């Protein structure tokens, strides 16, 4: 069965895993063992270890409290003796506590440096302490150039020592690591990755691991569900017939589940793949269907938002403008009823920027255009479609209808959110315009050059995001994880080309074994 096969996919409603009232009882015994886990008296370094592994296995939205009182309780230690001079300790806690908003200074590194900046080179023999290290260095900010140094210092010891690793595990997750880093993967994705490494690892505690597979299989019922009435409202509306050479419906739900994949944030999830379901054949409409004119009376309609003069449209874009208009006013519908507020002004406005960013990229592309880097950017970030979906996202958990005002103008954390997913995007993709093709122009580059360019652009956009991600002024979690997911999704759907829009890629290995294959206990 692939996950191209629509028919299986509406077959997820009914034939989807049952979860017993022993499997529900286990969870309830196992998850009472993990809380005295966080309780009991641990040395801080393996309460560390104890947060890092139940983050890693999916398990964190069970213990938040837990969580966030261990590593509290961590930030405010005062004695530094248990990881002062101790690079895996001091990776970590670095790592976990900036995690969560707590400010841990680059400076804690110092002490691994010579005088000239450089990085002892007796930490080789110590590999586990350089890959904590190497995925530390991914939680820094603007400016903080010890965190840069030791990305590049990292890098280039884990990949020369990889052949020399004796521990199987430890290469595993040198490997791992490398290919991407544990801050730009996807939790939900690397949840299934690791319960497969977690069973393998030195000393894996077997009640963690029975919990996260429990847990897995339990919350991967719930998207098999929603999965299979996805599948069934595409194929009932015919929208199945105005996508384009594509059967990439379940790819729309694996992006929207990265974002929110808990089990409670069923209408952030099902909202986000209705509306970049139907935003993926607006794509379709802009790029394969109409005429620059054609686009142009789609894109003033969807700024008076009426379906009343549309009868100047042609027929494609007639039906594609209705399911679009008909979607969105369902989803207001909906959210009225479930939250008592009207999000139909909110998502009007994230509709014509949406439309107003195309309608640029068309003109462009009519009149053979190819503009400054900076300005295809700015419309880039929004042309990409995560402001609509992480305003989308914003929209299903807000506080009142008068917070629905935060997401006007635009705000840092889904600006730097969307363009890192814009240009992640066109470096997974090769007659459309890019940033790569952008960057070309403006100075001359070649292909492989400008691309190695934008690649750095990515990597400095991810630290102006980190730094972003404590201004907690106006967003909170959940939605700060909403929009780093956003971008860890378009990591995981470009990591070797075009995985979200190719039906047929290297994707389907992950997106079965975390959205159709439950995992085997016993």
């Amino acid at each position: 069965p692939s996950i191209w096969n629509y028919d299986f996919l509406q077959s997820l409603a009914t034939h989807h895993n049952i979860v017993e009232e022993r499997h529900l009882k286990l969870a309830e015994k196992l998850k009472g063992q993990v809380k005295f886990m966080f309780g009991a008296p641990m040395e801080p370094l393996a309460k560390l270890e104890l947060v890092d592994v139940v983050q890693r296995l999916g398990l964190n939205h069970l213990f938040e409290t837990e969580i966030k009182e261990a590593l509290f309780s961590i930030y405010k230690d005062g004695s530094n003796g248990w990881w002062f001079g101790h690079l895996h300790a001091t990776s970590l806690r670095f790592r976990l506590l900036r995690q969560c908003g707590l400010f841990i200074p680059q400076d804690v590194f110092k002490t691994f440096q010579n005088k000239t900046g450089e990085f002892d080179m007796k930490l080789c023999d110590n590999v586990k302490g350089l890959l904590s290290l190497y995925e530390a260095s991914y939680l820094g900010w603007k400016g903080e150039n010890i965190l840069d140094e030791a990305k590049a210092f990292t890098t280039k010891c884990l990949k020369s020592a990889w052949e020399n690793i004796s521990e199987k595990w430890l290469a595993k997750r040198v490997k791992h690591a490398l290919a991407l880093p544990l801050h730009w993967r996807v939790p939900r994705i690397e949840a299934r990755w690791f319960i497969e490494a977690y069973e393998q690892e030195a000393n894996m505690n077997p009640t963690l691991l029975k919990l996260a597979k429990l847990d897995f299989n339990m919350v991967q019922s719930i998207h098999q569900k929603e999965i299979g009435e996805l599948a069934r409202w595409w194929v009932t509306t015919g929208l199945d017939k105005l996508a384009f050479a594509r059967n990439n419906l379940l790819q729309s739900y694996m992006w929207s589940c990265a974002i929110a994949s808990d089990p409670k944030f069923k209408l952030a999830r099902e909202t986000i793949v209705e509306i970049g379901s139907v935003l993926t054949v607006v794509d379709d409409g802009y790029d394969v269907y109409g005429s620059i004119d054609e686009l142009d009376l789609y894109t003033s309609s969807v700024e008076r938002w009426s379906c009343v003069e549309i009868d100047k449209l042609p027929n494609t874009l007639k039906l594609i403008f209705m399911s679009m208009f008909n979607k969105t006013n369902e989803v207001g519908l909906r959210v009225q009823h479930e939250r008592g507020y009207n999000s139909i002004p909110t998502f009007i406005k994230a509709w014509v920027e949406q439309c107003k960013s195309y309608q640029k990229e068309a003109r462009w592309f009519h009149g053979g255009h190819t503009p400054p880097l900076e300005e295809y950017s700015l419309n880039g970030l929004v042309s990409i479609g995560f402001p609509l979906l992480l305003i989308t996202g914003y929209v299903a958990i807000a506080e009142n209808e008068a917070a629905l005002d935060k997401v006007h103008p635009l705000p840092d954390l889904l600006h730097y959110s969307s363009l890192l997913s814009r240009l992640i995007n066109d470096i997974g993709t090769s007659d459309n315009l890019k940033s790569i093709h952008c960057y070309m122009n403006e100075t001359g580059a070649s292909e492989e050059v400008a691309r190695e360019h934008i690649k750095g652009v990515i990597e400095e956009n991810w630290k102006i995001l980190n730094q972003c991600c404590f201004d907690q002024s106006q967003f909170q979690e959940p939605f700060i994880t909403f929009n780093l997911n956003s971008v860890r999704g378009s990591h995981f759907f470009y990591e070797f080309g075009d995985g979200f829009g190719v039906t047929d890629s290297w994707t389907k290995v992950d997106m079965k074994s975390v959205l159709i294959d439950p995992i085997p206990l016993g």
